[PDB]
C-alpha cells in the first residue's frame, strides 16, 4: 500500500496534465509510452538533506563508461564494476534506491551469465557555478560494447535536493538520436557551427524540477541541464524494464 | 622474525640445494633470478586440512581464464572478474594460505589503474580431477593483444601453490627452459602438439620435474613453459601469483 503524491505529466506538443499517483503508476505511465516525462512531489521541505545524508551512500558512470574504447574500455569496465561491488550493499538500502526496488521490485541490473554482477545502482551528482540521450546499448565501442539491446522505454530517474538560484531546468527535444555515433556526429555539428539543425522545428518540453522533486523521463530523448548560476545537488539512477523484470543502474 | 622452512632450490641442469629458509628468502632468491623453482616444506601432517577448510574461503573466475576472451566478450568476462574479486577477497584477505605471503612480503592483492583501485582475485583453491596442457603465465599474455589492459610483462612473475591432497599417481609438475613470448606462440603451441603429438622446441630445452607433496609449497618462474601431470586420482591444490611491482609485491590469480 504505496504512497501517492502530486505529479505533472509532460508530453510532447500536449497540454502538461495534471495527476496524483503512485511511484508505480508514473513509471508504469511512462512505460506504456503515454508520459514523456512526469514530475513528482516527493519529499517534503524539511526532508530533503536527509536523503542526501543518507548512511547507504559510502566514481565511474555508465555513460562514462561508454565513452571508452579498446583496453581503456576493457579496464575502465574493470574499474566500474569493482567499485559497484563496493558500494551497492549500501546504495540498495538508501531511500532514493528504495523508492524503486519497492515500487517496481526493481533489482540492479546485471552482467554474465556464468555468474551474475551488478552495475553501479545510482549516484549523487554535485553541479558547481551540450545535448545527450542515454541508451543501456549506445557504448562508443561498437564491436567491445558488450550490451546491444535497447530498450526504447529506457528511463532517466533524478531526484533533485537543492536547486539553482536561477532554477535551471532541463529541456527534452522530441528527438531520438540512433546510435553513439549518430550522437557523436550531433556534438560534431555543434561544436563547429554552434547550432543542431535538426533541434529548430523540433518539438520540446521544459522541465525545472524544484528541491524534493522526482523527474522521471524517456533517456532515449535528446535532452540538456541548462547552466546553473549556483549549486545544484541530485541524486540519480536509469531504469530498463527487462524480460527478468525492472533493472536500475547508473 | 620469521619461521624458515626445509627448502630445495632448483636450478636448470643442477643439483638441488637444500637450505632452511624463510618465504621472503625463497621468493627473493627466484626474484633475484637465482633459482628456477623452489619446494618448502610449510605444513606438518597433522594440518594440511585446515589450510583447506580455513573460513577465508567460504565463500571463481581466473586471470589466465580472462585471458583467452577477445572483444565484447573480453569486457564481459572482465566485468564478471572484478565484479566477482571484491566479494571474495575479503575472505582471501584472511586465509592462512593468503597471509603465508602477506606477512613475509609485506604483499598486497594487485589492483588495476588506480583512481579507484580496484582488487584482482587474489587466489583460488583447485580440484583436479582423473582425466584421460603445457602453459606459462604472464599477466601480461591477453589472447586480445590490442584490447588487453595490462601490456607489461614481469619476467620474475612467480606461481605459488600448496598441495593440500596429492594424486595416487603422484602426479606432479615438469617445467622446462623455455619462455614463449606471448600469447599467441602458446597458442601456436597448442596447434603444434594437437597435430604433432610434440613441440619442436622442447626437445632442446631442459627439464626440471617435480614431485610436491602434501604440505609442500611449490614457488617458480610462471614464464617458463610447465605442465601438470595426468592425475589417477583427486588431486587438491591452492594457488596464487605474485609480480614484485615499483609499489611491492602484489598478489593475484
Ligand atoms: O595447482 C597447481 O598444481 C599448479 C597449477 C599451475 O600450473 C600454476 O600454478 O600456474
Ligand atoms: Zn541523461
Ligand atoms: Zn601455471
Amino acid at each position: 500500500m504505496q504512497h501517492t503524491y502530486p505529479a505533472q505529466l509532460m508530453r510532447f506538443g500536449t497540454a502538461a496534465r495534471a495527476e496524483h499517483m503512485t511511484i508505480a503508476a508514473a513509471i508504469h505511465a511512462l512505460d506504456a509510452d503515454e508520459a514523456d516525462a512526469i514530475v513528482m512531489d516527493i519529499v517534503p521541505d524539511g526532508e530533503r538533506d536527509a536523503w542526501w545524508d543518507d548512511e547507504g551512500f559510502s566514481s565511474v558512470t555508465l555513460g562514462q563508461l561508454q565513452r571508452e574504447q579498446g583496453d581503456k574500455l576493457v579496464s575502465k569496465a574493470a574499474e566500474y564494476f569493482g567499485i559497484a561491488c563496493r558500494v551497492n550493499d549500501g546504495l540498495r538500502t538508501t531511500r532514493f534506491v528504495r523508492l524503486f526496488s519497492d515500487a517496481l521490485d526493481a533489482k540492479p541490473l546485471t552482467i554474465g551469465h556464468d555468474y551474475e554482477v551488478e552495475f553501479l545502482l545510482a549516484t549523487r551528482r554535485v553541479y558547481e557555478p551540450a545535448p545527450h540521450c542515454d541508451d543501456v546499448s549506445y557504448g562508443r565501442d561498437t564491436v567491445n560494447w558488450p550490451l546491444k539491446r535497447s530498450f526504447p522505454r529506457q528511463l532517466g530517474g533524478f531526484l533533485t535536493i537543492q536547486g539553482a538560484d536561477n532554477d535551471a531546468g532541463m529541456v527534452m527535444w522530441d528527438n531520438r538520436p540512433e546510435s553513439r555515433a549518430a550522437l557523436d556526429e550531433m556534438h560534431a555539428e555543434y561544436r563547429e557551427t554552434g547550432a543542431i539543425a535538426a533541434l529548430e522545428r523540433a518539438a520540446k518540453i521544459m522541465l525545472k524540477p524544484q528541491p524534493g522533486q522526482l523527474t522521471l523521463f524517456q533517456s532515449k530523448n535528446l535532452h540538456a541541464i541548462e547552466r546553473c548560476t549556483s549549486t545544484r545537488r541530485t541524486m540519480g539512477l536509469f531504469l530498463i524494464h527487462t524480460e527478468d523484470g525492472w533493472r536500475m543502474f547508473d
